[PDB]
RNA sequence: CGUCAAAGCACUUUGCAAAAGCUAACGUAUCUGUUUCUUGCCUUUUACCAGAAACAGCCGUUUGUAAGGUGUGCUAAUUUGACUGUAUAGUUUUUGUAAUCUUUU
């Protein structure tokens, strides 16, 4: 079987593009490649992009998120 | 170990009460006597032989309680009880996703 942090470890090596959803905000989402992370589920995204229901793709740069705000992490 | 409560504390002397509550050594010990019966050895009764049942004494044991004694402390020490006793800002409770607005009855 596949534990959750070992699954995220694969997303670092493969450098796969991953879109991230927020806690109490469906209107907003994010994108980017995963460089690194930690035990508390904080993430360092590279070439991250802010997306909406309108599809308003707005660029950001290399950012960091708090683990308290995530909900879904999905491949491609 | 920690908290709280009570109390002097440890050691000791007497007094006074108790000690099958659901089959169990108040004493991992153990002796004498009385009465009533049964058998022994016997004729003087006592003194005795060795079984029973029913009562008694004696040598001891434990507990609670009361007053004391010695040594120590009453600017402390010790005992005794009681307790829902631990420390976590990063995902399942105590360091917040909250804040704010509007319509309906």
């Amino acid at each position: 079987m596949i534990p959750p942090i070992n699954f995220i470890f694969k997303l670092l090596q493969q450098h796969t593009p991953v879109s991230i959803w927020l806690f109490e905000q469906t209107d907003i989402r994010l994108q980017g490649q995963i460089r690194g992370f930690d035990e508390f589920m904080n993430i360092v995204l590279d070439d991250a992009v802010q997306v909406d229901a309108k599809n308003n793709k707005r660029e950001l740069g290399r950012i960091l998120l708090k683990g308290d705000n995530i909900t879904l992490i999905q491949a491609i």
